[PDB]
């Protein structure tokens, strides 16, 4: 017996946990004895693209890292990749339930451990493309997972970025400029993304100060087609997202390091991490 | 007896001869005597809906046009009032996107070349007048006689202010991107070279006799990709960022093609002027 392969018989559905446009992530009991006391495991699975799901499963398998959402496996006929299931879910969902738990010392102690698993994914290479609070797991009060890795690419050695073609559904909201001007992804692009993914954290993902209604606030909700240049130009004038509510002056002033219109200026994720460990003595 | 006032009562609508999201033109017969022997013409109004004032721009159009005088402008007729309707005469005819593919026989580069003068000729009048068009296109250009073409719709003109070089735009919402200028895909200013960058690409659809395949958004996205949905515009200023324009049209002379490129230089300021354009095009018919 192979413990990472899951048998379909024994798989059964509860409930769905996401969608995307090419498929879904399920929660599910893994119930070989049939009296619903087996594991319960997150499920990502295709729509009725093939082979970028078999790369994201070979991405995962083969990461470690305390805040890295654990693989444990594959369901195989078509292909399922199986992740252990955190049933407090995002930090989109659980900031803003648990407002009274979560005060700033908590939220820079998230942040520090989002700096330390997406070092570590820099570490072997890896550009992440998705970095956001929806994508960001509770495993505890005290630790988060970066939970998603559906977008992540590797860039070849040597190289400093990799290029997209497939940017139909990008998040606009969170990308660095150079992603949105020229469709390149660097490190430096996931420490862009990490910023933005600050700002949700400090403002406990509320939906009227997303990133997303704050810059449709700042360049108009109309414009259509026109939505991302209009963005652009924006960065370009140098206006950035605004210090959240409560936020000190120095968190905001290590967000916008993330923030440098040019990727060879931003922060790394290290320099982050001692940012934030100095504030939290 | 104001002959510029169309009583509904007596304004016929026959069928629509095209649409926006707000509005419509159609075709009309003013019929006073009832017996279908009135005048044919072509009525601009707004659907129901109107707001973000729809109102207020169409009788700003109605004032533009009611003020234009020159012979490859479309002929302001007069208004209806009941919801402003504009009045304007009827080139049953249509446009050089209906014209052109029908007409392929009749219309040689000698005639291609006097209808883009007179195109030049059109614009170069609202131009004097301190206006930018922002939306000229082979779709808005009618065909009168197989001799003669008019600018024939202004529902984006605007007036560039005394002392001032362009017009910035807001509401950019249904703009026709493959026909726009960088400094108006990028920042949302409309100048008289901006008219000049889009004339470039009017100029590129008649050479082409408007066919679909070799349409200016058909060749655009088999360059930059049919995909990218929302991204499709920051790929499109990236093209011509790098210096990639629409290819010469089969057939047209390396010299026309010459005078087309003049119109997309990536500076607004170091673009041809219409008045150049004239020039060169009569040179190539004398
Ligand atoms: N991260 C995170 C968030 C997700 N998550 C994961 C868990 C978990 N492991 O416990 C979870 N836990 C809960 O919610 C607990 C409160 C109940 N949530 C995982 C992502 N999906 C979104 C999505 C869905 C499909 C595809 C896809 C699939 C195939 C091809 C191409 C794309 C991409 C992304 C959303 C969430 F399911
Ligand atoms: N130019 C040109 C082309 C048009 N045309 C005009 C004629 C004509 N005069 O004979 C015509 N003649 C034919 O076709 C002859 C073959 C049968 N065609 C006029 C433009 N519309 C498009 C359109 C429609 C509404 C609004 C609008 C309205 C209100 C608020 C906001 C927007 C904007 C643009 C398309 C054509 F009707």
């Amino acid at each position: 017996v192979d413990p990472t392969h899951f048998e379909k018989r024994f798989l059964k559905r509860i409930r769905d946990l996401g969608e995307g446009h090419f498929g879904k992530v399920e929660l599910c009991r893994y119930d070989p004895e049939g009296d619903n006391t087996g594991e319960q495991v997150a499920v990502k699975s295709l729509k009725p693209h093939i082979a970028d799901l078999k790369k994201e499963i070979e991405i995962l398998r083969n990461l470690y890292h305390e805040n890295i959402v654990k693989y444990k496996g594959i369901c195989t006929e078509g292909i399922k990749l199986i992740m252990e299931f955190l049933p407090s879910g995002s930090l989109k969902e659980y900031l803003p339930k648990n407002k009274n738990k979560i005060n700033l010392k908590q939220q820079l102690k998230y942040a520090v451990q989002i700096c330390k698993g997406m070092d570590y994914l820099g570490s072997r290479q890896y550009v992440h493309r998705d970095l956001a609070a929806r994508n960001v797991l509770v495993e505890s009060e005290h630790q988060v997972k970066i939970g998603d890795f559906g977008l992540t690419k590797a860039i070849e050695t040597d190289k400093e970025y990799y290029t997209v073609k497939d940017d139909r559904d990008s998040p606009v909201f969170w990308y660095a400029p150079e992603c949105l001007m020229q469709s390149k992804f660097y490190i430096a692009s996931d420490v862009w993304s990490f910023g933005v993914t600050l700002h949700e954290l400090l403002t406990y993902c509320d939906s009227d100060s997303s990133p997303m209604a704050l810059f449709l606030k700042m360049i108009g909700p109309t414009h259509g087609q026109m939505t991302v240049t209009r963005l652009v130009n924006t960065l370009k004038e140098g206006k950035r997202l605004p210090c959240p509510p409560n936020c000190p002056d120095e968190v905001y002033q290590l967000m916008r390091k993330c923030w440098e219109f040019q990727p060879s200026n931003r922060t790394s994720f290290q320099n982050l991490i001692e940012g934030f460990e100095a504030l939290l003595k």
